């Protein structure tokens, strides 16, 4: 067993400001928050939860250096 089907989704322009929209109020999506904007953009929740992992890597943290994904 395992995902049936895995990789970084080639997301709409459109479709990654709803993504943005969502990173905006909210930074980390649990399983609901996760689903309900996947079924919204007819995305998966792994897609989602790869996106959301992606720009928290991408983002400006305070660490020894500036981690820039």
């Amino acid at each position: 067993m395992g995902h049936h089907h895995h990789h970084h989704s080639h997301m709409s322009h459109t479709q990654v400001i709803e993504l943005e929209r969502k990173f905006s109020h909210q930074k980390y999506l649990s399983a609901p928050e996760r689903a309900h904007l996947a079924k919204n953009l007819k995305l998966t929740e792994t897609q989602v939860k790869i996106w959301f992992q992606n720009r928290r890597y991408k983002t400006k943290r305070k660490q020894l250096s500036s981690e820039l994904g």
